[PDB]
């Protein structure tokens, strides 16, 4: 994969310069594309900036995330051809800070169920997850060194576990979802897909500008607290694999580790979190469900269907245990650093199974807004697995340094 | 002006069928628009829906709201002609309960302090206020019986006293900010124009399909706590009028008046809306700021370019001031029911100000999220003066009751 922060560095001292790292990505992105289909829209003649700690850096874009250059197609027939007038807030983060935005990645259709023809880099009989596939698959690919993705009912974290590459789910609302095709306004959020940590690290720095993103390290002798979400049912035997190869790696690079388990709000928050999906995308996707119903993925439209009776009054009894699961979870970081859990149920599903996997590991962290980091871990018959670091609301950069920390262990 | 209410009750009974009372706004509209200029666009073809509590009720909808039919122009030169492909969701509740969007309402440019063309019902000679100019004058012209209108800087409740018309805020995300151009999304919220209160309760029972806005009558020996919002500075002697003939008015009619100070965390959390309203607009809105510089209204592109330098630093300062504020307002609810204070500085000014009017006394109640209504309570040399009855998060429909139990008593 390509390293934004290498990039970065090099382009710095003057040894790459902008122009060719841009082409450098053109030619990964070729030499792939064919073969992964992770963009719905390749801009060819997308240039480098000649300025800004991003010149040079080729990212991509998920589509349900206004571009004003390119078509913005939500990943459904019913925006075909669909041209914003404005690029969004996340995407202006970028380019004021000398990024290219090299295109638009494929989506699931409005970022819910409904598969992509996107394959997994690693095996093209398996699917790279969802909902943000093409943005996975590219940087797992070794296309470009940045992307933007977009959860709701799952992470971002999971198709990077199953394209093997790095990603964070930013605390929630620090990367604004305005020009966010809206699925739920209450769980929708922005994350990005990289190598390792470190690139996240100087891609949110430049995006946001914010000091905790800058001199980040990794992170020493951290005190992770593994959690099961035994309320998600037991996982499969790859994603097991893979945490207990984690642990051992942790404890062996001086992290104490100890199994926690999740206060009985946090379990039900997590119960709820379709409750507050459903309703609110039911406000959200109104005209397209009123006006374009048959148009509509058949996933996402059946989920639809089923949803059309929830009432206001379960719903705000939904976000109560919501926010009561927040604040526990919150005492949950008084006695550790980091949470470790799985990033999926398991290795990437085939293709044929028509499914990006189950987000039931990754739901709750969406709705609780917490920062999650995605980091490589082993393989099982060629398809990677991995786990996530989950750290207190607004505690980014500490997620990143110890991600960071996890990754050198890992390796040893 | 028309009452959506007293429409209802007549086409329920059958005295008023919904094409004829379409008809009759759209002969309004024909009869005042050449002197108002409320509408960016009229469609005269709009007709009346065959079902739903709304079928023969037309509405206004500020044009920074997007329609699928119609431009949505944002109130800006840089949206000229743009169409979106989708309706807004509350444009979607709307139509869905039977409405007929019958136009779009004049806007300031992205909801901000450029004055439009649109003048003031009560005297031409007069601004209608701001950001939703068109929706207020075109109720207050009687055009409409309905109209929504958006809230930034300040409040549907200012140009709604400035027109003598009742409005309302409610609680913060009741109603969906999709498709609603984003200036702030920790402060954006959408409102509502009508005749009464009645006509409020009814447009919101039919919009969210929430049991609490529907019987609500008038309350009874509210319990009223008043604030002159001192940390606003001086009010002038007009606004004082009305603020007395109200606390009058409710007393003579059984409800329990007393005076009382803010908290200083409050007067904090008003201090810092501009810190919080302006570092989030430069990201909002850093497509048309780095792209349409010189093409952004005056008095917006000034606000900006003297904000560039705030900082995420300050901005997560000002965050924390603003919960403060909040927790600490939720506390004085623990004596009154509700909170009275003035809806706007005095009297609307002259449009040769070239001024919406001073925001002060509404910018800290939009940022709280608390339901805020405007009442009209009298007129000075011909221009309107109302007061605004704001209640505890959440409870909207005490707000609404309040305001007609006020409504009441004023009509001696």
């Amino acid at each position: 994969m390509i390293s934004l922060a290498d990039l970065q560095r090099r382009i710095e001292t003057g040894e790459l310069s902008p122009n060719a790292a841009i082409a450098q990505s053109h030619a990964a992105i070729e030499a792939r594309e064919k073969e992964v289909h992770a963009f719905v829209r390749h801009d060819k003649s997308a240039r480098a900036q000649a300025s800004g700690p991003l010149r040079g850096i080729a990212v991509g874009i998920a589509d349900i995330i206004d571009t004003a250059n390119m078509p913005t197609e939500m990943g459904s027939e019913i925006y075909r051809g669909w041209q914003p007038r404005s690029d969004a807030p996340v995407v202006m983060m970028l380019k004021r800070a000398g990024a290219t935005i090299i295109g638009k990645t494929t989506t699931t259709a409005f970022a819910s169920r409904d598969p992509t023809a996107t394959l997994n880099p690693h095996n093209t009989g398996h699917s790279p997850g969802g909902s943000s596939s093409g943005s996975a698959a590219a940087v797992g690919a070794g296309m470009i060194p940045l992307a933007l993705g977009t959860q709701t009912g799952g992470s971002v974290i999971r198709p990077a576990a199953y394209c093997g590459t790095a990603a964070i789910k930013p605390s929630f609302r620090m990367l604004p979802t305005v020009g966010v095709k809206c699925y739920s306004w209450a769980l929708d959020t922005v994350g990005l897909f990289g190598a390792r940590a470190e690139d996240l690290a100087r891609g949110l720095l430049a995006m946001t500008g914010r000091s905790e993103f800058s001199g980040i390290v990794p992170a020493k002798a951290p005190r992770i607290g593994v959690v099961r979400q035994e309320f998600a049912g037991a996982v499969e035997p790859a994603a097991e694999q893979g945490l207990q190869a984690a642990i051992k790696a942790a404890e062996r690079a001086g992290a104490s580790v100890q199994a926690i388990d999740l206060p009985e709000a946090v379990h039900e928050a997590w119960r709820i979190h379709p409750i507050i999906q459903d309703f609110e995308a039911h406000r959200a996707l109104a005209w397209e469900f009123s006006e374009h119903h048959d148009e509509i993925a058949p996933m996402l439209r059946a989920s639809l269907d089923a949803t059309v009776g929830l009432t206001p009054k379960e719903y705000d009894e939904a976000r109560r245990i919501g926010r009561r699961g927040r604040r526990e979870l919150g005492e949950v970081f008084e006695g550790v650093d980091v949470l470790l859990t799985y990033s999926a149920p398991g290795t990437a599903p085939a293709k044929a199974l028509a499914s990006t996997g189950d987000p039931r590991y990754n739901r709750l962290w969406t709705l609780m807004g917490n920062p999650c980091v995605n980091v490589p871990v082993l393989k099982v018959g060629g398809l990677p697995i991995g786990v996530q670091v989950i750290a207190r609301f607004g505690n980014d950069a500490h997620a990143l340094a110890t991600a960071w920390f996890l990754e050198d262990a890992l390796a040893k």
